[PDB]
């Protein structure tokens, strides 16, 4: 029943623009919407990877992987998957794995691949790839992980077990002004729930 | 070590800005970053999201999503129930009255995050999410009436919580839909569970 009729632009940066969005109510009357996008996007299925790093070692118990960085949006730290933009020709498994890599030192094997999944639909059009990924923790590569940040990338990485993920989550939040990703905590939700 | 030092207005709707964000990187290099936020917040949060557990006896316990069209997506996206918290209204609140006008079931708040956030890269947006359970055998769940303000156009799909994951691949595979990536991820970790 709905549909786009027209984008305009209103506002355009370097990495993010801003559109009016004209589009088809399905009691067929034309409304507008103001919409998101980022400048980045060209062949890629979505923008961008999230990772989720399954961190696997004989006689530990299973971990996730997570990173903590200063996101300037936020204005503070932020507990997120890892995670980036595809680069242009690049697949989202090979992008989860560079960046995995880049951000945490580790070094992964693809377990699995979402669909494109929409970040925040009602504000942007934004699309990461969910990207499921085991490490060995036990063979020699990834012994002594050192991440490899980029320009401008500074990350802490922190892993916790799988069994104890949202517990462990607040008491990070009990003890410092840091923002947990609606992602993380939807993981570690389901975890307990299950 | 890292902080916000300015923040320059580059655009802003009604519904959301964009600014210019200056910050200190921690080897006390000044960078930029373009951030997005909503004129709305006054709020713990901007918005609720809500995990709607549908237990009916002898039935498998669901969880309840709604599918909506997205202008920003250009499409019809699967979430969970969700939105806007009013101004002087709590997130409990926000997400049993969201729950009822979305799906018309009535349900009981079991817990409730800290705020999280959205796309942290993008956007200072951040949510509660709330874990409600619906007693689906109770008669004011019988015939569930959702109450659409002006213009929302929701459609209601419960799902078995065991099956979650499969289940919304098959939809993303027979339907042209984006899922959501909170959705998706709460699915991918009761799979990955125990
Ligand atoms: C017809 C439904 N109306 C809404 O819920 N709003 C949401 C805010 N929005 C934006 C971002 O431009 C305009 C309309
Ligand atoms: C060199 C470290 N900084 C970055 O990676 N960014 C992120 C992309 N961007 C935005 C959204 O404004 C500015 C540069
Ligand atoms: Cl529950
Ligand atoms: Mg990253
Ligand atoms: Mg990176
Ligand atoms: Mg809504
Ligand atoms: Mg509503």
């Amino acid at each position: 029943k709905q549909y786009i009729i027209s984008e305009e632009l209103i506002s355009e940066g370097k990495w993010v623009k801003l559109e009016k969005t004209t589009y088809m109510d399905p009691t067929g009357k034309t409304r507008t919407w103001e919409s998101v996008k980022r400048t980045t996007r060209k062949e890629q299925t979505a923008d961008g990877v999230a990772v989720i790093p399954v961190l696997q070692r004989t006689l530990h118990y299973e971990c996730i992987v997570l990173v903590k960085q200063f996101r300037p949006p936020m204005g503070g730290y932020c507990i997120e998957f890892p995670a980036g933009l595809i680069d242009d020709g690049e697949t989202p498994e090979a992008a989860a794995l560079r960046e995995l890599e880049e951000e945490t030192g580790y070094k992964g094997d693809i377990a699995e691949c979402s669909p494109a999944v929409c970040m925040d639909p009602g504000l942007s059009n934004c699309t990461i790839h969910i990207v499921t990924v085991t490490i060995n923790g036990d063979d020699a590569e990834n012994a002594r992980p050192k991440p490899k940040p980029g320009d401008g990338e500074f990350v802490e990485v922190i892993s916790l077990p799988k069994n104890d993920l949202l517990q462990r989550l607040d008491a990070l939040v009990a003890e410092e002004h840091l923002t947990v990703d609606a992602r993380v905590y939807s993981y570690a939700l389901a975890l307990k729930h299950a």
